[PDB]
């Protein structure tokens, strides 16, 4: 088992991923904010508060009462100054032909603007080839959805290891996933975990939590991905700190 | 085995079901238009050409370049005038707090103004039960995806049947499955088919054709989504009631 920062120099670690890992070290953070806000102002004070204590902003653009595009390259700035990569949660889930539009055009443009994105493998392996015609000269990366934290979840046994196969034959755009535990045994590969609170429980629509300790420690993932846990709190600053310092406990411990 | 015209007085059907089914009826139509393009000005001439041809008009709002909310009214008097329904192919596949707000929030507001729209069953039956809490208040529906077209599809054996199940067992928001074949032996449901082209081929991203005759005489599917065979071709109308003759007739002889 090797740290973050050694991880970042694998002879086969894609660009994207290194930058991530890089990062993750030099802060002393694996954490990921989920910021669900709909209004942009609340987005950019999230983003420019908590950027300091965080390796990645993942975002729901579709969700932002008033996205524009120039709400991005205001949360880029912010990106670049704190040190975090964009990460669009899109969870692309159709052919090919139909998610390289998505991906490029539209309203959101989220190729232009995202580091990574996200994807399930339902569709097959099409939805990658379709992705990357895209992410590849954008120097973009892409995470495949292997497992998921609500309940009734379909993405187990035979589902996830395809996934994992299709993550290992698309490594030049494919830098990890998103998933409960490890399922690689790949270093090059990220594992990032949401459904994480540090009390237990869930919501009254199919999620259920998991602690830090659980998931990075036991189970062996990257990084957590973190809401309402966060966003939720009145401090969303002493929150994201708590989040963070369990997250590279856990992972510190692990090592 | 009922026409369309009674299976729209069936004792269980939904509302959204109902309204479809009797203009396919009075149309001689099973066809829906796979809308896939960039240019709002494209697909509003599209919709008023092809509008008489067509039961239902699927969109990916999230593909056009000049996305406005009036494009949106403007497409709405045209369902309306011409008698089809309009389909949003978001394919929400997220937990169900996520996808409550995509349905219903952000720029798109797409419960606003889709009739139906589809999620895949990869994250349990949450999915349903977010949408549903924005949905059935508005009168809408949903389709599950029971099965996909594309090379590599792991939508088959189990996680079909749970796509059935979960369609059976939210039946008040639930109208009907995207599929290869069909999946359910109940009337009421709707079974809709993407991957269908006249002539033999394929797309180089994974997409796989069938012909109309196979997906409704022998898979006994309801109606055939339709994008390139139809959009690429010069003539879009001619195009258009080649599709719906085909489709049309397929149902005739099964009946
Ligand atoms: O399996 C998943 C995958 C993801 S990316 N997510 C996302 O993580 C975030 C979880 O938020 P929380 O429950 O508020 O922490 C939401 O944006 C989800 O859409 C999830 O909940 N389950
Ligand atoms: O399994 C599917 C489901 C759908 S809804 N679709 C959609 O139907 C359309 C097929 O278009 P065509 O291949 O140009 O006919 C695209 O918009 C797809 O997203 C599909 O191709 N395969």
């Amino acid at each position: 088992e090797l740290s973050f920062g050694a991880r970042a120099e694998l002879p086969r670690i894609h660009p994207v991923a290194s930058k991530l890992l890089r990062l993750m070290q030099k802060k002393e953070t694996n954490l990921c904010l989920s910021a669900d806000v709909s209004l942009a102002r609340e987005l950019l004070q999230l983003a420019d508060a908590l950027g300091p204590s965080i390796c990645m902003l993942k975002t729901h653009v579709d969700i932002l009462n008033d996205f524009t595009l120039d709400v991005m390259k205001e949360l880029i700035t912010l990106a670049k100054c704190h040190e975090f990569l964009i990460f669009e949660d899109r969870k692309f889930a159709d052919i090919g032909n139909t998610v390289k539009k998505q991906y490029e055009g539209g309203i959101f443009k989220i190729a232009s603007w995202a580091d990574l994105v996200n994807a399930h493998v339902v569709p097959g392996s099409g939805v990658v080839k379709g992705l990357q015609e895209v992410g590849l000269p954008l120097h973009r990366g892409c995470l495949l959805i292997a497992e998921m934290s609500s309940t009734g979840s379909l993405a187990t046994g035979d589902y996830t290891r395809a996934a994992v196969r299709m993550a290992e034959e698309h490594s030049e755009f494919v830098v990890g996933f998103i998933s409960g535990s490890r399922v690689s045994m790949k270093p090059e590969f990220l594992h990032l975990t949401p459904g994480v609170q540090l009390e237990a429980g869930g919501d009254n629509l199919g999620q259920q939590y998991n602690s830090p300790q659980e998931v990075i420690g036991k189970r062996g993932s990257d990084i957590i991905i973190v809401g309402r846990g966060i966003i939720s709190a009145a401090d969303r600053l002493e929150a994201a700190e708590m989040y963070r310092k369990a997250a590279w406990e856990a992972y510190l411990s692990r090592l």
